[PDB]
């Protein structure tokens, strides 16, 4: 019977802890200008006169990339194709690993679509550059090379962004 707990535990003090006031903004800024100088002179060399070197029709299209002879030969083969009446053909090309690219020139109205299946290589640079020249050769035969396409297997490049160049005089 009856009861008595009796308490006495009860904290009572003011907590306070704060101290922070400073800044930082010095050192590490600006950069030295890179020195540059131009000059050169370019060693000139007079073209020596001599008799033209004997040649012939090159077997398939295998010449150094950049040579005009390779481009001319590229056009030659197509001229022959259009003369025969064909349009699809194979050809030994470099890099040798290619073994045979598939040339498929399509013909509609008076415009030819040149499709070719080959990987991306420096070969395309000189080959593609020969396309504007080819249209000139074919144009003499009546036909006009309008469309052209190059794919290693299939063509896909859904990407177009070039929002730039905002200025005037």
């Amino acid at each position: 019977h009856m009861a008595s707990d009796d308490r006495a535990t009860g904290p009572a003090l003011t907590p306070l802890v704060v101290a922070a006031a400073a800044t930082s903004a010095k050192v590490e800024v600006d950069s030295p200008p890179a020195p540059v100088t131009h000059g050169a002179a370019m060693p000139t060399l007079s073209s020596a006169t001599a008799q033209p070197l004997p040649v012939a029709s090159a077997p398939v299209l295998s010449a150094p990339l950049g040579s005009h002879e390779w481009q001319q030969t590229f056009s030659q083969q197509v001229m022959l194709f259009t003369r025969q009446g064909q349009q699809s053909a194979q050809l030994r090309l470099h890099p040798e690993e290619l073994g045979q690219v598939h040339i498929s020139l399509k013909l509609d109205d008076n415009q030819a679509q040149l499709q070719m299946v080959s990987p991306h290589s420096h070969v395309r640079a000189a080959l593609e550059a020969a396309l504007p020249m080819l249209r000139t050769q074919l144009a003499e035969s009546g036909i006009q090379l309008g469309q052209s396409s190059i794919s290693s297997e299939s063509f896909a490049g859904q990407q177009q962004s070039s929002s730039q160049q905002q200025s005037s005089r």
